[PDB]
């Protein structure tokens, strides 16, 4: 009925979905729960246009890119607090602990910005705003450009009815690649990551025992994020040469450069 | 229904082995132990042209000359061949044919790419692949040399298969994968998707079995195996754009070839 084997496993998805809660402020939970009415204080003031986008702080295009800017970089600071609480990953060859970031960061960040999306928009600021998909797309020329591959992903990605308690160990999944460019020792990391891929297989089933293949079908939509990050950077680089006054914060430059 | 997921196994594995010539087996037996002629440069090409007498991608006169373009018209020749060895084998799968007709087209359409080097690496290895009906072994240091951009054409390909191949799948794995990757629902355009998902279902099911007995000490080898299918798709979309760069180049008269491939 469960194996000893078994139990470490479940021990290890919830010493995760812990320090996920401890260094996520806004989880999926929150973010369903304000976006579906399910109150009156957790509703957020909706932006759609200029006059919503004024009332909201009371060109666009730009003071938009910097916003998100800011909350990636802070997210990178979020998803590494939560890495140093994997088991293992400290305890790693120091290269190898920048390498995993550098190539994960942003790949968490697209599957929890997921959470925080809808089919016609995304909360924003906590989840005290909610900016529209259809506002996001009707900035200036490359800008109407940034979110729409993201709320396209976030919509397949959703249909998985995933909560917090499973994206905590898929999360982990993906930092502790192994495939991932120029690491040194693999064999520890694919060891690390050969165990987490077990606590999600079993977290699955348990807490999805209808969902047919949802492990399989879950680790598929990692071709999707690649695809994300790869097509953000060729649209980040573009807007670097139209905008010559425009800036990309150090920390993420650094994640970038040579990806 | 695991008696009914073996049989799924065996009738693919089956359909498999009739589709494609050279099989992954086939393939390793040469690598290790009458080995290929193999090419390592220039004069070593030039001698194995005559000798392979893969003079398929020859016949055509004047129409490169040209040593890296003509091995880059090889790799097509060659390739539009895989794909109806590939569409056969997709018609085996139970379903398959029995689906939207515009959609069998569109899952083929875009699964080929990821098919080909899928298989492809059971041709290759760290120094080279293999080529010719494994009659001959094209070097990977040779290929990493070639001019414009097609010294580095191939190169990423290598760099996949040896992560690929670290998995050691053989072809009863490999034939079931195959299947998974052509049902793939997310493909554009496609008209009726429920089907589709419902015949991957049961394929990534025939496939992690597969591999609980096949490889009994791989550890969460299936999770392994449909991570690898991320890097395979970064693969297709940067091989297309070459292809769309390479279309900066001069390359039985061309007008019929030019159409054929
Ligand atoms: C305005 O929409 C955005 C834009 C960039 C972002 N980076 C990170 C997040 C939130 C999250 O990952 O939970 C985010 C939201
Ligand atoms: C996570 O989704 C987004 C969407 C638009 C964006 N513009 C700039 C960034 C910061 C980054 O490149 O990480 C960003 C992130
Ligand atoms: C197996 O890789 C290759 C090599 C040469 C090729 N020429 C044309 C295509 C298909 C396409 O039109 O994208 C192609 C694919
Ligand atoms: C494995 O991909 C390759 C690479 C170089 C090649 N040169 C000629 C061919 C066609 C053939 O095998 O007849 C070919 C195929
Ligand atoms: C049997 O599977 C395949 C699929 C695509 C291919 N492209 C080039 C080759 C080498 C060759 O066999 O000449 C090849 C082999």
């Amino acid at each position: 009925q469960l194996n000893p084997e078994s139990a470490d496993l479940r021990a290890l998805a919830k010493h995760l979905y812990d320090s996920y809660i401890k260094s996520f402020p806004l989880t999926k939970a929150k973010a369903r729960a304000i976006l579906t009415g399910k109150t009156t204080d957790k509703s957020p003031f909706v932006i759609y246009d200029m006059n919503s986008l004024m009332m909201g702080e009371d060109e666009v295009a730009i003071r938009i890119f910097q916003g998100c800017q800011f909350r990636s970089v802070e997210a990178v600071q979020e998803i590494t607090e939560y890495a140093k609480s994997i088991p293992g990953f400290v305890n790693l060859d120091l290269n190898d602990q920048v390498t995993l970031l550098k190539y994960g960061v942003h790949e968490i960040i697209y599957t929890m910005l997921a959470s925080l999306m809808n089919k016609d928009g995304v909360l924003i600021s906590e989840g005290q705003g909610f900016m529209t998909r259809e506002f996001l797309k009707s900035l200036r020329k490359p800008f109407g450009d940034f979110m729409e591959p993201k709320f396209e992903f976030a919509v397949k990605f959703n249909a998985l009815e995933l909560d917090d308690s499973d994206l905590a160990i898929f999360i982990a999944v993906i930092i502790l690649s192994g495939d991932r460019p120029g690491l040194l020792n693999v064999k520890p990391i694919e060891d690390i990551q050969d165990n987490l891929l077990q606590a999600l297989e079993l977290q699955l089933k348990l807490n999805h025992p209808e969902s047919s293949q949802l492990f399989a079908k879950l680790l598929q939509k990692m071709t999707d994020l690649r695809q994300i990050v790869t097509e953000h950077v060729q649209l980040l680089q573009v807007i670097k040469k139209t905008e010559t006054d425009m800036s990309l914060h150090p920390l993420l430059q650094e994640i970038y450069k040579d990806l």
